[PDB]
């Protein structure tokens, strides 16, 4: 059933577990993510960037909302990192149950202003909002990360429902040389000041096994590095209630596409290579839920 | 908008042009097909095999019906070679506007029996029915009494089959067959046979296994991933005459799969560092859209919406 | 959320309570019933007769199915008393999650043939079926055989009720012994049709607002309580709903001649139906069962 | 099929006819309106007021939108007289294809600010907006409650609104003015020259005598009911009115039938038996309306 973010994110933080948000751009990804959630009896978030809405169009948005409603477990549909008030309005129009505008690159007053305007429109129609303070970039001394104090003020001036924090993560397959630094003490401090559920983006693990599977097939990838699993577990115990995963899914999906087409030159039936790719995505989603502890939490 | 197609097809034959039916299995194929339809302002049929339904499930069926409705051109959603009564029932349940039961391999009475049962079920819920007589197998120009009663639709039988069953369309067997290997050189199409059947069967006619399997495409596929044999499809001119002769609905599947895969292979082959799905499914979807468009140009449905 | 009748009815009998199946013909009725189920945190069944489907059309079926999915309680959408195989097809086409063809009036064999053919089509698409044997009596042994022959999912038995505002004179008959006997031979959930309470208070209210009603007679509460305990898991409800609705439309229009705003007389009428549904859920014991 | 108001209205004004917008509050009304539009091969607008939003809830909004998409004729779903930005947002949320806010009671600049903000939100979403300037009041003081033409042109230019609702004499209800309601056509004709965008006429029910008396007969009471004369509608359209709203005529027709069936049959309590013919009467009214507006066959 369709629900807002706040719904399940609160029980998540109060219960000491995290709910995974997974990015999707088409049918096979949406199925993999929802079946995984059904089998694991876990709540889940379908994340759709603006890039997704562009590639997906009406086909994607109506289907995600439709499958989300028809699922037996709680499912929210979030627009991730919206870039404008107008983008947010389109997400509200397409039935998203949670939205967010990324103005973390703006000065404080501008971020508060943009965010607050989004909060009023979203709440006006029963939708929840994820605010964003600090910039997603790996590393403190320069204070490019979330200021816990500013975080409480941000949440108070805007009336956002949950907060995305910058403590060391970043999108993509190269989050750092070796194990990326995650500022836990900073996270704990923010958590003491912001009781609202916390959000962790750019959280892919980029597992070595997966990195090698990609190479073994199509190949070509550098010193890829993701967020260490132990850091995910710790960040969640401090208050992270929502964790996004996009890169691991893309990698798993393409690795299977390449090995299937590589091993079967004569093959030209789409489902024969996209189906296995879909399965691999579903498996990734499940270990992800197991990792976050959202299993059996629906 | 969502239509049953009978009206789409009736106007197709009445005006001597064909409407393309295109197989889909996911989002990318559905978008390409429908966009190609919006462009060209052409009516179109979204075809889903039983394999598509299993692969796509509710996600696919729900999406195809929606979108079909939203479209600004006439769109029909057909089952295509339904294997059983229960298969047709699943199609009715998922909102298809036209179903098809394939019992061409069975004797005449069993075909009629099964088909008729489908017509009653479909018509009870405002859905149209396509039925086929004769096996879709290729034939050379050597066989005598073979390319007659043995294989290929027999006109007299056609009229009778269509009358005993309440079918609305009728797929005919005149030399076409599925897959990329339709026959050495230009596969023979029994045009006179099609002509006779049309003279006895007024209902719109349907042509399956009609992919063109263009050489350039074959070579593009080999140039990338590769490995395909002496691909041979139905000649464009045969498609034109057949259409001028009463063929109102033409199914295309192989051409789309090949184009889509050709592009996936080359994009992934050219950019090993790529793992963002849309980077290879996007250009693959675009190649499918272009295939559909040219297909509509060949069918004469451009601007017929 | 939208589910088949079996899913909801199976647990009902296994838990010792009954689920109400309330007939709807339009928006206000569908809302009254769903809002009742939500507040009572109870599973519910929306029943649509062939007349309902005729009157409401695709406007009604689309809506009922949509509201049911979005419901925060388990909801089933039933064709109730289908008169033909084609009628059932339509119900499956419109997204119904449960169907039933009424062939009780036919001979056993005809009933079994007709019903078996419905079970085959519905099951083929994941929809469950209710089968009827008797007149709104039923032999406990005929049921067992009837059920095993036609793989139906739940059975409605003739125990002494009758769909109408006059189910007898003194008190309507409810052969509890006959129920237990069949409940012993049929483990599948049992259904009770024509079990309206046609309350004295409502009859009086209906009359006070103009409008005539004969010696109204319905089923007694205790009989429902006992029938349920014995195995009745689904109780069809309609008459009482129409009465309350009409009772209110009348007095509102009578006490306000200048009133021509539809929501002014249909709204309080919708309210009365919601209240009947709630008390109906209490009686069946489905409150807080979602 | 679902379309915004602007599509059909622009065509209407150029071709010289009007498209009817009919208020609905439940299923029966929505069915009556759409069936009439289908049978008349006419485009139609389904109008929902905030009262409708409250009364029908999500059940009504989702149904109206779905049936609109399904129809074989152009159908727009408009919010009529939204009372706030938040209200307009909800309407965008529920899939409406045209919205409007009514702050015409406020001063010009406040009205412009409020409308422009609504325009930006709707257009960003592919939805069109109807602006309102002036108070809907009957007349026989000058510009105290009427639509100042030159002000309209300025109103439309500053607020990128798609169409304009004018106050040239109409008002809501079944009591529009003693005798024949006065319609300030000249006022309309001037505004029309200053504003090329399609015009809208609210409070335009005819309140026909044979329906009023029909109501009294086997029914309740009603004062000296009076609506806009058919001629005033026929001409207002020739001068640029592309959209005409009807609400009261439908409520009356519907209640009249409800009252007659119940009154003539005290034993009746099957809702479909009294709502059904009520729905048929509203449908006949809608059909006559389309005929009057000149939209038949314009689908």
């Amino acid at each position: 059933m369709l629900v807002t973010g706040l719904e399940i994110l609160r029980k998540a933080r109060a219960e000491g577990y995290g709910v995974g948000a997974f990015n999707t751009n088409n049918m096979e990804f949406t199925q993999a993510i929802l079946e995984a959630a059904e089998e694991m009896k876990s709540p889940v978030i379908l994340a759709l960037s603006e890039g997704a809405m562009k590639y997906g169009g009406r086909a994607l948005t109506r289907m995600v909302v439709a499958l989300a409603q028809e699922a037996r477990v709680p499912v929210a549909v979030h627009l991730d990192h919206g870039s404008s008030y107008e983008s947010v309005l389109k997400a509200l129009r397409e039935g998203f149950t949670s939205v967010m505008i990324d103005k973390s690159h703006e000065d404080f007053e501008t971020n508060v202003r943009e965010t607050k305007r989004v909060v009023e429109a979203a709440h006006a129609v029963g939708v929840t909002v994820e605010a964003e303070l600090g910039r997603l970039a790996g590393i403190e001394k320069d204070a490019l990360l979330t200021n816990p104090e500013e975080a409480r003020i941000f949440m108070e001036r805007t009336g956002a429902d949950y907060l995305a924090v910058a403590i060391g993560t970043s999108h993509g397959a190269y989050k750092g040389k070796g194990r990326p630094f995650i500022d836990h003490p900073r996270l704990a401090r923010i958590a003491k000041l912001v009781p609202a559920p916390l959000v962790l983006h750019g959280a892919s693990a980029v597992p070595q096994e997966l990195v090698e599977r990609f190479r073994a097939a199509g190949g070509e990838i550098g010193e890829a590095s993701g967020i260490h699993p132990e850091d995910i577990k710790k960040a969640i115990s401090l208050g992270i209630a929502k964790i996004n995963t996009d890169t691991d899914l893309r990698l798993a999906f393409t690795a299977l596409v390449r090995e299937t087409l590589g091993k079967n030159p004569k093959e030209f039936d789409p489902r024969k290579y996209l189906g296995p790719a879909r399965e691999a995505v579903k498996e990734v989603v499940k270990s992800r839920m197991e990792l976050f502890g959202s299993v059996g939490r629906a």
